[PDB]
Formats: C-alpha cells, sequence, structure tokens
C-alpha cells in the first residue's frame, strides 16, 4: 500500500530554529571521500514566527542560509539568517513588517526581500534569491549578508524566478514576470553574462535578450523555472495566473497578500513557448497540450530536429501552492493524506516539441524519433496538440525537486535525473530515475524526511552517474540525533556516509555545491 | 533497440487461402491439457482478389470461418468461407460486385454483409459478423452459412459493431449507428434477450434500450466497441467522423467507398458518456479529454464511486485505419517501419469517471480512489476534464486485441489482460499485461506472427490466469511449417503445445472459445 508517518516528525521540517555564532564540528559515520572538498550552500525558512504573529505558507518564513563544508575527511556545519530588509525590519520592529507570499503584515505595498529558495553565482560573487525583484548578495564562507540588489535598476522586469541556468563560462540566463514596466507585458529573458577582465559587476551590465508573449495580458502566467540547450530556450505558460487587477491595487486597503491574487484559467491547457537563443528571436510556433501545474524541469535538449523536455508536472490548473500552507503541513498524517486526496496528482512527463513543421503533415503526428511515445499533432489552425510520454507515475507520489549531473549534462542528452519524493507533500524519501528505461532506485528510512538531492561528481568521471547525491536528513525521534548530511553514491542510491548534528534543522528549498 | 523483420515472412497473412472439403488431422507438439473439450472459432479475411480485381484495405478480403477442434488430446483445423451475398455473387459473377470498406465495386448502392471480423452467441446460434447491419447466421460445427440476417427488420440502427457484450445468461447488448432513421441521429444501445422457454429467436425480440446523444449531428463518431458493467454502460465518442453528406450519396456516381467517408474533427478531443443500465437512462456527465483513435475496451468495472476504464488508445486524431490498406502492410520491413513513423501512437490508458459530481468541488480533482494516477477535473461549465493512468506505452509498440478472462471477470475488478502486440502494425507477440503493476510478459519467436490470444479457464480455476491462452501462429520460412495454433499457459505466457498445419493460415481477427 503506503509508506506511513504516524509519528508526525515532518512537523520539525517547519519549526523555528536559531543560528549559529560559528561553524559545528559534525559527527562523521563511514567514510567521507578525499576527492569531495568544496562547501554545500542551501536556502529554506528558519522562523516561521515573528513574536505572536505568525508565517501562514511554507514561503514565507524568514530565509537561512545553511553551508555544510567538506575538507578533507571532516565536516562542519554552520548557518546564519540572511540578514534582509524583510528580517532586520521585523527582528527591530519585534513583528511582521514586509508582506511575505501567504502572510499579509499589519501596520502597527513594499516587495519582499526575503530570499529563502535558492542561491546562485554571478561573476565573483552569490546572490541567494526568493522570487521578486531584490536579490541579496551574500558571503559564501562566512554567511554574511552583504547587500540588497534590485533587479529594476538594471534590467526591465517585475521579478526573476529563482531557478536561473548558468552556462559553464559562468553566463546566467534567468526568465522574469514583466507587469507593463517599459509599456511590455511579457516574459521575459534575463542574461547576466560572465565577469569580464575590467571586473564590473555583471549585474551592471546585464539585458534582456528575448520576450515571450502573454496569452492573456491582464493575467501572465506563474512561472517558476524554464528550459535551456545550447541553441534553443523553453518556456511552459501554465493555467496559473497572476490577477493584475488585484496584484496591483493597495494591497493594505483590503489586507491582501500575493497568494490573493491567483486565478486558475480552466479553459486555456499549457502553452509551450520556443526562443532562438542565439539570434535572441521569439519562435511562433502554437504548441499546446492539457492543463497542469509546472515548477522545476528536469532537464531540456536537442535531439535530431526535436527539443525533449522533461517536466516535473502536477495533473489539473489548481494552484498546487494552495495546499502548501503551514497549518496544513503540520497536521498529523492522516490528515495530511486527507487534504491531498483532491489536489494535483504529480507525474514525470517528457514533452518532445518538434522544431520545423511541415505543412503537408497537418492532421499527423510529426514525432518521428524513434525512441518515444510522445506525440505532436499539427493542426489546421496550426497549434500544435502534444501528448506526453510519461516517466513516473505514483499516486501522491511525486518526483520532485529534480537535479541532474548539471555542468556536464545540463541542456545536453542525458538519462539519469536524481529528485525529492513527495509522498502527500511530505518529503520523505530520496529517487533517482532513468529517463530513457522508466527505472528507478529509492533510499528511505522511517522517521528520516530528506531534502533536494545534489549532485557532484568524481574528478575523473567517465559516466553521467560517477559521484556522490548530497541531502540534508531531519530525522527526529528520541535516541536519533535531530539531523544529518547524507552523502550517497549515485549509482545505487546506496549510503557512503552520515554527517550528524546536533541541533534541528528546518525544511530547505535549494542549494549548490561550491567546489575548492 | 527492436524486434525487426527482414524476411517479409508477415505479407503471408496478407495471402490468398482455399478452404477446406473437411477438417485437417493436426500434428500436436507438446501436451495439449485433456480438460480442453471445445472449438476455437474465428474469422478474418481469406480471399484479397476476384481474379485481376484486388482487394485494397485490410478489412476488405473476403470472410472465413475457421475452426480449430479440441477433443481429449487431439486437435483439427477447418475453414469456410461464409457464403454471403458479397462471396456469392463474387464468385458466381466472377469480380468485386458488392462495395467493401476500402475497395469500391466497378458496375458493368448495397451494403456489404461480408462478416470477418468476428462470431458471437444469440440464444442456440451464432452469427458471423462485420460492423454494417447484415449479420450472418453460420453452423458452428460444419461450418456451413445458415442465413443473411438484416438487423434493419428487428431494430432502429444502421450498423452494429462487432463487439458486443455477452452476460453469463446469454443477454447481448451492443452499440450501434443510427443515420436518421426512425427521425432519430444517435448511437443505440441494442439488447438482444436470452432465450426463452418458448425457443422464439431472440433476435425477433430485440429492441433499443438507450440512445447516447451526437455530438455533432451531421458528422457521428466511428464506434468499433463500447464498455459495460452491472449497473453502467460506457460510450467514448472519438473525433473519428463519419460524414453523412458523404455516406448517405449515390456512391458510384463518383465511385466512392465507406473510408473516403471519413474525418477527422481537430477540436473535438474525446467525449466520454455515461448510461445507466437498469433504469435504460442516459447520464448527462460531460466527461471530456484530449483526442485519441479508440477501437477495443481492455474491460470497465464499478469501484466504490467511480468508474474504472481501461482503453488501448493511438493517441491523436488521424484515422488509424488509413495505415491498413494491403499495398502498405504486404510492403517490406523498412517501409512497413517508415510509413508508420507519423502514426497515432499506441498507449493503453486507464480513465477513471466519477459517477456524481459535487459542485463543491469545482476546480479540483474528484478521483479520490488511493490506487491511481487518474484524474478528474470538474469545472465551471460542468466538463469533467480527465488525465489518463497510463498503463502501458511503448515506442509503436501496440498492446491491442485485448482480451480476458471474460466469463468471470468481464465488466467487474480485475487484474491481467492478455493482448496481441502490434510492431509498426504487424502484429509480432502475444502480450499479458497486469493492470494493477503494470507489469508485464512476453511470448514471441522470430519470423512468428501469432493472432488475437484467447484465454480459457481451468474448470476448478481459483485464480484469474488459471487458464491457457490460444493464438493462432503463421510461420513462414523453409523447413517450419506454415502455421500453428499456440497455447499459452496464462501464468508465465510459457508454451504448453503446438497444434500444426501443412498449409497457410492468413489473419483473423477475432473470435471465441466454444465449450462442450
Ligand atoms: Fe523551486
Ligand atoms: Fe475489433
Amino acid at each position: 500500500s503506503q509508506v506511513e508517518h504516524p509519528a508526525g516528525g515532518y512537523k520539525k521540517l517547519f519549526e523555528t530554529v536559531e543560528e549559529l555564532s560559528s561553524p559545528l564540528t559534525a559527527h562523521v559515520t563511514g567514510r567521507i571521500p578525499l576527492w569531495l572538498t568544496g562547501s554545500l550552500l542551501r536556502c529554506g525558512p528558519g522562523l516561521f514566527e515573528v513574536g505572536s504573529e505568525p508565517f501562514y505558507h511554507l514561503f514565507d518564513g524568514q530565509a537561512l542560509l545553511h553551508k555544510f563544508d567538506f575538507k578533507e575527511g571532516h565536516v562542519t556545519y554552520h548557518r546564519r539568517f540572511i540578514r534582509t530588509d524583510a528580517y532586520v525590519r521585523a527582528m527591530t520592529e519585534k513583528r511582521i513588517v514586509i508582506t511575505e507570499f501567504g502572510t499579509c503584515a499589519f501596520p502597527d505595498v513594499e516587495v519582499t526581500d526575503n530570499a529563502l529558495v535558492n542561491i546562485y553565482p554571478v561573476g565573483e560573487d552569490y546572490y541567494a534569491c526568493t522570487e521578486t525583484n531584490f536579490i541579496t548578495k551574500v558571503n559564501p564562507e562566512t554567511l554574511e549578508t552583504i547587500k540588497q540588489v534590485d533587479l529594476c535598476n538594471y534590467v526591465s522586469v517585475n521579478g526573476a524566478t529563482a531557478h536561473p541556468h548558468i552556462e559553464n563560462d559562468g553566463t546566467v540566463y534567468n526568465i522574469g514576470n514583466c507587469f507593463g514596466k517599459n509599456f511590455s507585458i511579457a516574459y521575459n529573458i534575463v542574461k547576466i553574462p560572465p565577469l569580464q577582465a575590467d571586473k564590473e559587476d555583471p549585474i551592471s551590465k546585464s539585458e534582456i535578450v528575448v520576450q515571450f508573449p502573454c496569452s492573456d495580458r491582464f493575467k501572465p502566467s506563474y512561472v517558476h523555472s524554464f528550459g535551456l540547450t545550447p541553441n534553443y530556450i523553453v518556456f511552459v505558460e501554465t493555467p496559473v495566473k497572476i490577477n493584475l487587477f488585484k496584484f496591483l491595487s493597495s494591497w493594505s486597503l483590503w489586507g491582501a497578500n500575493y497568494m490573493d491574487c491567483f486565478e486558475s484559467n480552466e479553459t486555456m491547457g499549457v502553452w509551450l513557448h520556443i526562443a532562438d537563443k542565439k539570434r535572441k528571436k521569439y519562435i511562433n510556433n502554437k504548441y499546446r497540450t492539457s492543463p497542469f501545474n509546472l515548477f522545476h524541469h528536469i532537464n531540456t535538449y536537442e535531439d535530431h530536429e526535436f527539443l525533449i523536455v522533461d517536466l516535473c508536472c502536477w495533473k489539473g490548473f489548481e494552484f498546487v501552492y494552495n495546499y502548501l500552507y503551514l497549518a496544513n503541513l503540520r497536521e498529523n498524517w492522516e490528515e495530511v493524506k486527507k487534504n491531498a486526496r483532491k489536489a494535483p496528482q504529480p507525474e514525470v512527463r517528457r514533452y518532445v516539441l518538434p522544431l520545423n513543421i511541415d505543412k503537408a503533415d497537418t492532421g499527423k503526428n510529426l514525432v518521428t524519433l524513434p525512441n518515444t511515445t510522445a506525440t505532436a499533432i499539427l493542426c489546421s489552425d496550426e497549434t500544435i496538440w502534444l501528448e506526453p510520454e510519461v516517466l513516473f507515475s505514483g499516486p501522491r507520489q511525486a518526483f520532485e525537486f529534480p537535479q541532474i549531473n548539471y555542468q556536464k549534462y545540463g541542456g545536453k542528452p542525458y538519462t539519469y535525473a536524481y529528485g525529492l519524493g513527495l509522498n502527500h507533500f511530505v518529503p520523505d524519501r530520496l529517487c533517482k530515475l532513468n529517463v530513457k528505461t522508466k527505472e528507478t532506485w529509492v533510499w528511505q528510512e522511517p522517521d528520516s524526511y530528506p531534502s533536494e538531492p545534489i549532485f557532484v561528481s568524481h574528478p575523473d568521471a567517465l559516466e553521467e552517474d560517477d559521484g556522490v547525491v548530497l541531502s540534508v536528513v531531519v530525522s527526529p525521534g528520541a535516541g536519533q540525533k535531530p539531523a544529518y548530511l547524507l552523502i550517497l553514491n549515485a549509482k545505487d542510491l546506496s549510503e557512503v556516509a552520515r554527517a550528524e548534528v546536533e541541533i534541528n534543522i528546518p525544511v530547505t528549498f535549494h542549494g549548490l555545491f561550491k567546489k575548492s
């Protein structure tokens, strides 16, 4: 049947913790491999209340930057709150000052800079980020907060995702919502160039490369991530909409938060879009398919005349984020299950977009690749109806937080995807998926709740899966240490080692491994 | 990669054969089980030309009734052409007289009674059938043709499928196209009652039980089969349409055949319909989903408040029957493959229809069953958007001609489905599919091309798969006998025995096993 969680240990993923004064030596069990010399940096919330006022949604709690360090054999753990404008004001004024995603702030309309979602490199720097216009620059070694950076000073966007794409030369691509800034209502592709010899901040030289068109102008789609290949940029327009009439109004005048501005569009489905990366030009192929929520691309790549697009989908048009309020996630296990019964259903899908479309094949399947069941029907009005190839589909068992051997196989033909397993939204197990043969591997322990797994290649790696997978696990229960870092081999998802700590660690969303 | 067929042996599936004067003793290899005492009756074409005039489509060749007999250990094979109006006229006049599906008949507009598709029991009788109004009554023991029966004399339908449902008490349900007969344009459910004590022909007492509504009145959907449970009747309206403006016109005046009257509707998708079987009432739940060709239901059943509907689908709206012309199917193997590259793609899908729809759950997934990833989204306009649970999906590898333990598990909760494997439309292997765990089993030999597998229960059967699977295999190649009957165990799909014959046997579509 299932894997259950009567103990309710997952509630401690959403419990406030305190930062550290300096790094804490972690109790290693097993052999930490000697080639693993770097620093696992991850972001997540760590303050779910300010005094009596609580934060209501998963994505409201004040951002906390975590660092697991690896050197020779040893491991250390450190964490500091990011001194954001939201945090410092909250801490000094002793209440929720800045309005978060799901937690409106009472006075005793400023955009939150609460960078709890991810962290990525720009030039010599590293910015923690949420999905707004404010990215916060942080010190990766000391976890100190350096400066708040406003993208509105450099590019014409209202926000940007927490999932930008980093090319090997350090060039950063990202996608952002634009709500009429510079008279344009669209989705824009920001390009931050790599650091030059003159050492000028890349951000200062950032630019918009290409503009994806909006299906409904007054209701743009929510965008969490996008696809990138050597030649093409994929953007997936979902039916989760942001109602601008509500989003661009005096929020305090009706006690609104960002969530109150969302709507699902029942008739649209999902529109898929393509842009030539190099020519910087939007391609006008009308790719259409049935409705789903989309948050994370697994990977994207060119294969003969086709773009292979692998998505972690949630079936249906209800905003999945409705089921991610902290009230719900801290309920007991039979209620967590009961709540997600009517939720969108998670499925890994491969979508295959044909890049050139012959008029003579109208009414026919264009997807002539030999190794897929994915379909693309050219219609008379020139829409191209796609059906997926399902890669993984389990009942309320979501392969989410996808991760791959990014540096070497990102944007390119690949075979393996590592992921976090959401069991009715409680993170629960770590997964590996072979996208060619649909085969899987699972790591799992009772009352142990892991985070996104990050891949870290062997220096002499020949295979795609020659490396290890790092995960932050929260293991409550008497006797056992409250949390640990988990080092899994990427071949078996077999355990290599554990760095255990004395203190709780809450949920963490995304991160990176910084080599040295 | 693939299983290949350079030899081109499959071409002999579509080669004319000659009937027999009396049964032929078959060379048994292995142990034919002694409980297997009955008669495997199957229909298919066996005359693909009349002199110089060829038949063009797979479904045009003149119907041939095959009989494998089993008694104690021994096996005999017999086959006779069905003396249809199409056949007798063709044979006497020495040319194609009656127009077939894909072969228009030149004069020197009568509906074909060419019953090549299947054969089923009504009362004490057995009727061979195609999909028109003319079913031909045949003798199951001698394979003699008895009489042509016109359903237009008893019920208000234009045709009826070759896949009617037979309940254990012998009651027959079938679905038929109605083109304005009795002022109604619909799909009708015919019910032939079981034989009574007064011994009156059931057909004479047949009646229409319920009328399913038509989406486009001037273009009705092609219907090959339907779903049946103790309480409900499922009908799947596809976008493969029959254009009546073309279908109801003087065909000789522009040399038409049935195929020239087909069209694919690009915007409709697939509409699913439900009827209360017992109250004989159409239920007005607007079940909608993405486009596909549908030919054979696997099975249908009630599970709590939901109908579980398992379909053998072909993704897209192009009429699959376009790729089933004899010119194509008799090409060499690299061309067979090249032809099916742009064809609809085969997939086994589970669809879950909720039978009661709460208005309060608008915009949400209603499918609250614990063991599925299938989805039903109630919309505002009261359409219910469904997404499937994929059960099997391989690239041009079709699980088709589904068959189950019908007598005991038809219309009810079940686990196993046996099928024929279409490898770019060439029938190729026999499959078994566990619908609960997606697990499969395959039987296969090079240059051996089998037919639909029929299940035959052990007299003391406790399990669902306690029995054998019968298949007619055509094995060309020097040294080997040209064809044989195959007896597979239903547990492993392991071989039990072979009844080999000295002569070729062409393709066969559907049939039954007659116990005694
Ligand atoms: Fe994310
Ligand atoms: Fe059929």
